[PDB]
């Protein structure tokens, strides 16, 4: 089997992407944030505290003939941005882009933090990291991808995120028309539960490539590119007027400046992030100070190849017995 679903930016900055997912019988369609940096499929629901729901579409398990309480099971998650959610669990039929999993754990939110309430466009998350990070207790649950794997034509999914435009998540096949050149594959460590890999270096604009190992995660659920402070400083030093602002919480630059591209290494291959992808617009409405799309990872504890980086590539998440990551230009 295979599946193919379009993913769409939630706003004009590409802050996140939503993908429609069918849950239950008859189908209830929710728009979920596909997140290769976590491993829980959770949704706003009829059980979510009413005051914490503001415009989201909710899953109502009582209206699904295929929903079953996963008795005794609870979940609770916190994300890198300080947001969180928790609740109980149902199993139900879940389909993404034509690909159906029966018995998928659907984690129903009883509580969500303010960031989720305030984002009316995101009805929940669909985790695509390794199932070892799943938070369901007492019995850890498998991700949608892990459940689908044995039925898929090939044990892979791909992320083809758009710049200020829709893109695609495919399951079970590699669309050879969706990228240019070849796909370069690189080793993954699953020791932390992430799609963790090592970039071979970077270049700023037309500058010489610096060969240096950068360990990080491929995370579709993070907006920006977070790299070591040395790398990030070298980038912003090439932007007139750029500075790190502790009041704003990162590097800002005058909206009159031209942004250089940023290249990262995948083995001997190179992915070029165009300068425009690094512009996240005014820090506040009407400001001439713009927020940068490359920021320091210092104090996160991990480097994160988020959407800024991934949307510059066609990315293969290979869940074979020995997992790997593939990157192609497009």
């Amino acid at each position: 089997s295979t599946g193919s679903a379009t993913t769409t930016p939630i706003d004009s900055l590409d802050d996140a992407y939503i993908t429609p997912v069918q849950i239950g019988t008859p189908a209830q369609t929710l728009n979920l944030d596909f997140d290769t940096g976590s491993s829980d499929l959770w949704v706003f629901s009829s059980e979510t505290t009413a005051s914490e729901v503001d415009g989201q579409t909710i899953y109502t398990p009582s209206k699904s003939t295929t929903a079953k309480l996963l008795s005794g099971a609870t979940w609770s998650i916190s994300y890198g941005d300080g947001s969180s959610s928790s609740g109980d669990v149902y199993t139900d039929t879940v389909s993404v882009g034509g690909l159906t999993v029966t018995g998928q754990a659907v984690e129903s939110a009883k509580k969500v933090s303010s960031s989720f309430t305030e984002d009316s466009t995101i009805d929940g998350l669909l985790g695509l990291a390794f199932s070892t990070l799943n938070t369901v207790s007492p019995t850890q649950q498998k991700t949608f991808f892990d459940n689908a794997k044995a039925s898929l034509d090939s044990p892979v999914f791909t992320a083809d995120l758009g710049y200020h435009a829709p893109g695609t998540y495919n399951f079970g096949f590699i669309d050879t028309t969706a990228y240019t050149g070849s796909i370069t594959y690189t080793a993954v460590s699953t020791k932390q539960g992430f799609w963790e890999w090592t970039s071979t270096g970077y270049a700023v604009g037309s500058g010489t490539f610096k060969s240096t190992s950068i360990d990080g995660i491929a995370d579709t659920g993070t907006t920006l590119l977070y790299l070591p402070a040395t790398v990030v400083s070298a980038y912003w030093a090439q932007v007139s007027g750029a500075k790190s602002s502790s009041s704003v919480g990162g590097y800002v630059f005058p909206c009159s400046a031209t942004l250089p591209s940023f290249t990262f290494g995948v083995g001997s291959a190179r992915i070029v992030i165009p300068g425009d992808y690094i512009d996240f617009g005014p820090i506040s409405t009407g400001s001439s100070s713009c927020f940068g799309g490359i920021q320091s990872s210092a104090g996160i504890g991990i480097n994160i190849f988020g959407d800024v980086a991934l949307k510059a590539a066609f990315v293969v998440f290979n869940g074979a017995t020995t997992p790997t990551l593939g990157f192609a230009s497009k």
